[PDB]
């Protein structure tokens, strides 16, 4: 099966991927961003250095890089988790991390949303910082990602699975276990 | 005028249809699932003889049955209200209760949403379970209705159709006052 | 750049449009309803004479009007701000203000949603209902309308890969027109990036 895992940044969406890769073999977890970056570095070596450098690219060249990366990912032949973002905040607004080409090429069985509590995201981004959105911004962002998922579902006829993590953690990294277990229950169902 | 009446199941969405049919001769109320049935058992009487059996069809046959149902419906000259679901909860998440085709074939003027209060929904589902006619919580129902709103808005943006939301969240003086309100609102919509 | 500015009616959407068109250069602000009305008036002068005569037409003729408006609108400049409505409440339920064509013809960089607090909107509408410019919506009606505008914008973004910027003007003002100055600064900051 093919599922696209999404969530707001700085919340634990990478943690679930690490723990899914660990706890389940026969499962290929892939970061769409890393594949796009590698394809870009290969196609534009003399100018692409770090991840941010992908903003230098023209619109159409970047779209082609996305298409190529989706082509690469479509080759994975067993259980697949595609790690990416539905929306990314820009000074110009929320921008889709996906494109219809990705949905058509990868042919994902479904999308998964990881919804958290704003307070959690705040503390989490603080931890990642030591090594500026408000709770309102984060609620807005999550509702926006939800609308994006419902739109992509209405266009491509795919599932949208919302995993709730608003509840308080008795111990740190409880959200991770819950999400990983739900996703594995979903894969073996 | 043709509309797609929808809402979470177990809340009164069929009562509205039946009452509407009682209360308006200039109208035809049809349930998409029931037409899917009639047209499937017309072709596969061997393995399809009860509703819950439709799971057995491959996606090819079942999609063709959906297309044939929407086509048979589209032959209704008079006002039309198509009862169906926007999204169905599954172990894989929500899935659209409509395929783009349906919408194209029917050419619905709009989509009507019936938004209930979650407790009503659960209470109704319990009472309907005890009558031999059948676990979600209030949060799950709120989420389902919100996702239904989002599906209606997406379909409108894609196909250019109205999105009429009917509020049945208020407390009822007497049982089945929600159906009275919804029926009257829809008729008002038609006779304008 | 090209942006489509929207928000519930009677809340301060043309205010921001005017403050923009004046406080910026190379910036052309244009209202979609006005171009629609002008083109319809030209094509059907016999019956188009008030902004409500426009919907005495079949939706196909009106759709052609909308496509012409868009075409006509894009031609105006290489920079733009299109004042329009994401959705409009009607006896049959919220109807889209744009069409998949509008955005293919104008190729807008993004959509902007000015999201207000409904209480402010009620007050503004009834202050407009005293100055001659203006209808009985409530707080919940308006919250639903704004949520529906949000959903429409996100849908169109998913469809055409455009930004959806949301400007929060729900907070209470320290003085009149603080919301408008805030929004104008946000949009300018965005453009001068
Ligand atoms: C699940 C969880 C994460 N965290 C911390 C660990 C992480 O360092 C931080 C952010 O989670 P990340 O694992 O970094 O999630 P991400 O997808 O946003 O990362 P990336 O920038 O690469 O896209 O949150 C907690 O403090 N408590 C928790 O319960
Ligand atoms: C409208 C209404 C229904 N009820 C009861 C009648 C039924 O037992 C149940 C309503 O369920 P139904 O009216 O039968 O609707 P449904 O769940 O079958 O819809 P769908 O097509 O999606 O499957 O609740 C009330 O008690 N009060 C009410 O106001
Ligand atoms: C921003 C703002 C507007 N107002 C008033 C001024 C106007 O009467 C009204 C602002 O709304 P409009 O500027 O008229 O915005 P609009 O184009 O969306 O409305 P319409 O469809 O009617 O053309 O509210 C205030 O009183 N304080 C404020 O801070």
């Amino acid at each position: 099966m093919r599922f696209i895992l999404t969530g707001v940044p700085g919340a634990g969406k990478t943690t679930v991927c690490n723990k899914l890769a660990e706890k389940m073999s026969n499962l290929s977890v892939v970061n769409y961003g890393d594949v796009i970056f590698e394809e870009a570095k290969k196609l534009y070596p003399s100018i692409i250095q770090v991840r941010e450098d992908t903003r230098k690219l023209p619109r159409a060249d970047y779209r082609n890089i996305q298409i190529e990366a989706a082509k690469k990912i479509s080759l994975i032949t067993d259980n697949l988790i595609v790690d990416t973002h539905m929306s990314l905040k820009t000074p110009y607004g929320f921008y889709p991390g996906l494109i219809p080409e990705t949905i058509n090429i990868i042919q994902p069985d479904g999308i998964i949303l990881l919804e958290f509590n704003p307070r959690d995201v705040i503390a989490r981004r603080e931890k990642d910082r030591l090594a500026m959105e408000s709770e309102t911004d984060i609620l807005l962002h999550q509702q926006v990602n939800r609308m994006f998922a419902v739109s992509y579902s209405a266009i491509n006829q795919c599932y949208v699975k919302i995993i709730d993590l608003t509840w308080p953690q008795e111990y740190e990294f409880q959200h991770t276990e819950y999400a990983v277990n739900k996703i594995i229950e979903m894969l073996n169902f």
